């Protein structure tokens, strides 16, 4: 896999967000995670914890898998890093999102983010407290 620039256009939800790609504006959808909708518990933190993580960084990088780029609203599909820090793997450490939606070809990172699962479930983070 390799990361490829792109900067900030809006922070959206906790796994969504506003990216200018090669140029263009793009909603990115994080790949392997699913994190509560605004109006459900722990949706607003979600937000709040994705939107700090992406507007402080100095340099955003994309990853796009093996597999699907792009989703069927058109969404695309990757590992979103932070100076660095990968937000989807974040978000779920913190408990502030769970494994989900891994599909074969776009999931290199799934034992990664299982483990980080492991860890937030054994603190009672967040969703599992
Ligand atoms: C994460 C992800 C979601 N999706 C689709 C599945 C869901 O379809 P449905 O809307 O038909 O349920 C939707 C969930 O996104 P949200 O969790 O952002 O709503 O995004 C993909 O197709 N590929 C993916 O890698
Ligand atoms: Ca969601």
């Amino acid at each position: 896999l390799h990361k490829e620039p792109a900067t900030l256009i809006k922070a959206i939800d906790g796994d969504t967000v506003k990216l200018m790609y090669k140029g263009q504006p793009m909603t990115f959808r994080l790949l392997l995670v699913d994190v509560p909708e605004f109006n459900e518990k722990y949706g607003p933190e979600a937000a709040a914890f994705t939107k700090k993580m992406v507007e402080n960084a100095k340099k955003i990088e994309v990853e796009f898998d093996k597999g699907q780029r792009t989703d069927k609203y058109g969404r695309g599909l990757a590992y979103i890093y932070a100076d660095g820090k990968m937000v989807n793997e974040a978000l779920v450490r913190q408990g502030l999102a769970k494994v989900a939606y891994v599909y074969k070809g776009n999931n290199t990172h799934e034992q990664l983010l299982r483990k980080a699962e492991a860890q937030a479930k054994k603190e009672k983070l967040n969703i599992w407290s």
